């Protein structure tokens, strides 16, 4: 089994690559997380310098195989199910009056580290809206996520809603449309519908210099 690398905590390691409206940037994150618990503990750098859209954008595209399946749902966890091969996460990612990111990320472990690697394409964006003029608050809005299988490719598909508070009163939407496939050739657990829930707090380390974000996350799954 593929949930047989889970049972304790697993270092991770992010790394994004982005391009919005041409304007390139990249971002590197580290941290662990534990599957027994559901909890992730990451902190991001933009490694290129200045990140030209707000950090809270980016929290969906920065690993739901640490989702705490509980045990009687263990047979309906597609994420773990593709390790240590992986699987492919897709999404297009649409603001609301604004642009679009489209993301394709592989996540894998590379030996010992779960790794999740990503290319990020925004298009259409406004230069002085909400997202390219940073006028989003540094705070986060979850939302639970509906997975359903997508048996015609051997994964899952989900679409779900996240709401942006934007500073100065108004929420921004961003309206995710999301699929998953294995990499490997290995029989692959396909779910029943269930939601994942999960529960993000963004904050600040106090001696990074660099633009950054630290995310400590809770994250859990559960049935009907």
């Amino acid at each position: 089994k593929g949930e047989e690398l889970f049972t304790g905590v697993v270092p991770i390691l992010v790394e994004l690559d982005g391009d919005v409206n041409g304007h390139k940037f990249s971002v590197s994150g580290e941290g662990e997380g534990d599957a027994t618990y559901g909890k992730l503990t990451l902190k991001f750098i933009c490694t290129t310098g200045k990140l030209p859209v707000p950090w809270p954008t980016l929290v969906t595209t920065l690993v739901q195989c640490f989702s705490r399946y509980p045990d009687h749902m263990k047979r309906h966890d597609f994420f773990k199910s593709a390790m240590p091969e992986g699987y492919v996460q897709e999404r297009t990612i649409f603001f609301k009056d604004d642009g679009n990111y489209k993301t394709r990320a592989e996540v894998k472990f590379e030996g010992d580290t779960l790794v999740n690697r990503i290319e990020l394409k925004g298009i259409d964006f406004k230069e002085d809206g909400n997202i390219l003029g940073h006028k989003l608050e540094y705070n986060y809005n979850d939302h639970q996520v509906y997975i359903m299988a997508d048996k015609q490719k051997n994964g899952i598909k989900a679409n779900f809603k996240i709401r942006h508070n934007i500073e100065d009163g108004g929420v921004q939407l961003a309206d995710h449309y999301q699929q998953n496939t294995p990499i490997g050739d290995g029989p692959v657990l396909l779910p029943d519908n269930h939601y994942l829930f999960t529960e993000s707090t963004l904050s600040k380390d106090p001696n990074e210099k660099r633009d950054h974000m630290v995310l400590l996350e809770d994250v859990t799954a559960a049935g009907i």
